[PDB]
């Protein structure tokens, strides 16, 4: 199946997911030159007062902290979209180093991580609905570069050890993800898709401008991460990111002068 490695990374997805060479895939790399600022988009509103985390997740590509969705508890609207999307998850990519990890880049720039936070347009009821369309999901992309530690990170970090291999869960209520986001909500925005298999082209993705800081020491504890199962042998949970994608006939569009 599936991973990041030289026999079954992203190089090879397109023969068991075609798509992976479609016209909307992700992620790109963002010219920051060419990115148009546009005044017709809004603020982003980000609304996550109540938002009720549940479980963190191994899933052996990364590690998900889920959400209750089954209220409108922690949304987003604004920015490019038309409509409410609800919280599911969200998770990151990283590297094995801290100069590559993210999936973005920004004029080519590499950062460490990248964390995605999923949401499902409310329209069509639940996710697995949602993916089949293309305005089904909105992902919140926010960079992370290395140097002061992210106080709002460390309740996952340190959750790490009990998930430590692949279809590991634990506990893990009352995260709040307001932890984790910058000071401007700035963004770019740009339609796009799923960026592991299925691929699937459902994505309006809003990149914010604006990286966290997180510590060393936090990004080495996602390094000690495995993809593989308890027991097998063992193979270190980093580089899990997708490389940019063709732009093709896309647009990215700015939020901000
Ligand atoms: O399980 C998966 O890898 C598919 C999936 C599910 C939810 C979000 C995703 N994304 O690219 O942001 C991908
Ligand atoms: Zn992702």
């Amino acid at each position: 199946h599936w991973g990041y490695g030289k026999h079954n990374g992203p190089e090879h997805w397109h023969k068991d997911f075609p798509i992976a060479k479609g016209e909307r895939q992700s992620p790109v790399d963002i010219d920051t030159h060419t990115a148009k600022y546009d005044p017709s988009l809004k603020p982003l509103s980000v609304s996550y007062d109540q938002a009720t985390s549940l479980r963190i997740l191994n899933n052996g590509h990364a590690f998900n902290v889920e959400f209750d969705d089954s209220q409108d508890k922690a949304v987003l609207k604004g920015g490019p979209l038309d409509g409410t999307y609800r919280l599911i998850q969200f998770h990151f990519h990283w590297g094995s180093l801290d100069g590559q990890g993210s999936e973005h880049t920004v004029d080519k720039k590499k950062y460490a991580a990248e964390l995605h936070l999923v949401h499902w347009n409310t329209k069509y009821g639940d996710f697995g609905k949602a993916v089949q369309q293309p305005d089904g999901l909105a992902v919140l992309g926010i960079f992370l570069k290395v140097g002061s530690a992210k106080p709002g990170l460390q309740k996952v970090v340190d959750v790490l050890d009990s998930i430590k291999t692949k279809g590991k869960s634990a506990d893990f209520t009352n995260f709040d993800p307001r932890g984790l986001l910058p000071e401007s909500l700035d963004y770019w925005t740009y339609p796009g898709s799923l960026t592991t298999p299925p691929l699937l082209e459902c994505v309006t993705w809003i990149v914010l401008k604006e990286p966290i800081s997180v510590s060393s020491e936090q990004v080495l504890k996602f390094r000690k991460l495995n993809f593989n199962g308890e027991g097998e042998p063992e193979e270190l949970m980093v580089d899990n990111w997708r490389p940019a994608q063709p732009l093709k006939n896309r647009q990215i569009k700015a939020s901000f002068k």
